[PDB]
């Protein structure tokens, strides 16, 4: 049971370079329009508290460089939308995909196209922590690299990259500019949250488990979700809603194994450990697998 | 996080070869589109199939392969070990520039999981010791391809054929011949005792270092020879001159000798983390190439 990337190709033709005076990021470029964030109009000197407001008023289409591989495209037009930008551009990209934007909930999982200069560097398979950041692989240059999901050939643009936070997770918006999560784009003292376990991801990973050979941790025990919750504060794990568990219904179906009755194997581990047996091969309790994931894979 | 490459450049390359009731993934290169041997077996052939006289039977329209909506015209087929390449009436004309090579254990790549023609997920991955691989592969996986990215040359190194008993995978370089001792036929086969990939690990623990966090190193040092006297007691690979010597620019860029390395790994096998993490992982991670630590 791999972490597996949704196939990369139909984003990687939609990636771009923008350069707006000395700052250089990646941009997204959908029919006629490259999107990026907004603080690439910021100047280095100005990264500790901006009015982008004012400072995109004096910009005009020539402070802008986008270049699509060889070819550079001619700006003719830009204005904002929260915190990303949006160039209007001389040319719509043939390689434009059926696409939508889309904002996502702490938990769901989502695949990463690392972007530098432009170029399309890496691919790996994400998740929005509870407490709003990801626990990404971002180097300088990488900011406006996109997450998304892709549904029968339709792209769902989920997040653009902004910001690296001091513990070394990250944070962006949605495609309409939208934070995720109590940020903001400046140079300033942030930091994220405690973060949290992710924990009807935990029981689908675990529903993937007994799918697989992994069956050791079942027991005949059920527990209530009040009784679990209880539970779930003392290890921060999210609590668990109804919600979670309906949507687990298809594998507790499956399996034979009530949510409820995972529960108690999930409140057994959290307390007693693993006493040397492994969970399909790990030692941890993986939370970067969704319900739909663990489905579509299995 | 261990990242895969950029599947676009594959992705224009996967087919779908159908011979038969048996269906599974091709690559399509210019004018020619290899696939696995097998799929002209049937059900009663998977035991001892007989690939010479499979094939002999077969003319160029026993072979339907789909290109996305498109039938291409096979005009051409030969077996070269363990695939077969079917000559097509058209060149690819989503062709990257591309290779093949033959990798060794410890090297990774990216793995596209491919069902029916078409990418569903991509994942990056080692060769083990054992040579098997540690996939995620369903029914119709085969065909399924390997690959590196350098410089927008792909270099593709794996084809994936079968699943052994304990879940792991096993397939051939692009010429068709196997990684370790495995064959295309339905009989006992397993996969040897697997193995830690060392020269990974120390690789890996360069990395943590160079990303600032020292807080496993001790004042300690070792001999190769009683590294490896260690190290084997715990299922770990052992470490070799090569090995050594490729380890050496980490070593310059951080000012720990290799050896001293050696010597935190013993104390981390010996210890366990003690609830910690290195980089991001609370275990020791062996699918990261010392190629791929300087990138
Ligand atoms: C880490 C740094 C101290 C530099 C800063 N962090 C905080 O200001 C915070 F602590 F508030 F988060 C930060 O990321 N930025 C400062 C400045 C932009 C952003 C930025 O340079 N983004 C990079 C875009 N290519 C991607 C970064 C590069 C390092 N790894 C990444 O992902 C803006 C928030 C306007
Ligand atoms: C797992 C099974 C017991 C069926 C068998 N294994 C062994 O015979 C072994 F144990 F000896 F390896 C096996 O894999 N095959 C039997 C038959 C082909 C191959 C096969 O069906 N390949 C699939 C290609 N689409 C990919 C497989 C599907 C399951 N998961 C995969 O990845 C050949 C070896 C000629």
């Amino acid at each position: 049971f791999r972490k597996m990337a949704f196939p990369s190709g139909k984003v990687e033709g939609c990636m771009v370079q923008v350069t707006c005076g000395t700052t250089t990021l990646n941009g997204l470029w959908l029919d006629d329009v490259v999107y990026c964030p907004r603080h690439v109009i910021c100047t280095s000197e100005n990264m500790l508290n901006p009015n982008y407001e004012d400072l995109l008023i004096r910009k005009s289409n020539h402070n802008f460089l986008v270049q699509a591989g060889n070819v550079q495209l001619r700006v003719i037009g830009h204005s904002m939308q929260n915190c990303v930008l949006k160039l209007k551009v001389d040319t719509a990209n043939p390689k434009t995909p059926k696409y939508k934007f889309v904002r996502i909930q702490p938990g769901q999982t989502f695949s990463v196209l690392a972007c530098y200069n432009g170029s399309p560097s890496g691919v790996y398979q994400c998740a929005m922590r509870p407490n709003f950041t990801i626990k990404g692989s971002f180097l300088n240059g990488s900011c406006g690299s996109v997450g998304f999901n892709i549904d029968y050939d339709c792209v769902s643009f989920c997040y653009m990259h902004h910001m690296e936070l001091p513990t070394g997770v990250h944070a962006g918006t949605d495609l309409e500019g939208n934070f995720y999560g109590p940020f903001v784009d400046r140079q300033t003292a942030q930091a994220a949250g405690t973060d949290t376990t992710i924990t009807v991801n935990v029981l689908a990973w675990l529903y993937a488990a007994v799918i697989n050979g992994d069956r050791w941790f079942l027991n005949r025990f059920t527990t209530t979700l009040n009784d679990f919750n209880l539970v779930a504060m003392k290890y921060n794990y999210e609590p668990l809603t109804q919600d979670h568990v309906d949507i687990l219904g298809p594998l507790s179906a499956q399996t034979g194994i009530a949510v409820l009755d995972m529960c108690a194997s999930l409140k057994e581990l959290l307390q007693n450990g693993m006493n040397g047996r492994t969970i399909l091969g790990s030692a941890l309790l993986e939370d970067e697998f969704t319900p739909f994931d663990v489905v579509r894979q299995c």
